[PDB]
């Protein structure tokens, strides 16, 4: 009967562990799925990053283009102001 | 009066540079727009990655708490098996 209580505890105990195994399997499933979604999102973000960098680069190139045009303008304006002074003296 | 010819040339030169500048600026505006759109998208994606990650971490904590309970049960089962076996 000692082994009588035992046999009962084992029964309830093995049931507990099976219930716990069931819960673990649900949680592990949802965990793996969350990791997959994560990885999918990271891959999307990388591809995007690639495109974003390209955009940044294009914009930056255009920017250097404008600054070069601005410098030229200022070189011309320097010459222009000189010639303007020279014209004004004639008067 | 070579000054007048110089003046005409320089002024026209400036007109040409101004035009070019206007065109480049319109291209620049478009480029800025595209860049900002891409950045905004990246922010959304970042937010969604974060959601997934936090789900994952949470799920993970759950798993560990469950594992601790299982370890406990396991220990009871072994103790009750050692008693058992001893007849």
């Amino acid at each position: 009967p000692e082994a009588a209580a035992l046999r009962a505890e084992l029964r309830d105990l093995e049931l507990e562990e099976a219930r716990l195994v069931q819960e673990l399997e649900d949680v592990d499933r949802n965990n793996a799925r969350a990791a997959a979604d994560l990885q999918a999102a990271q891959a999307e973000a990388a591809e995007l990053d690639q495109q974003e960098r390209q955009h940044y680069r294009d914009y930056s190139a255009l920017k250097r283009q404008q600054l070069e045009l601005l410098d030229q303008l200022g070189n011309v304006e320097n010459q222009l102001q000189y010639a303007r002074v020279q014209r004004d003296r004639l008067k």
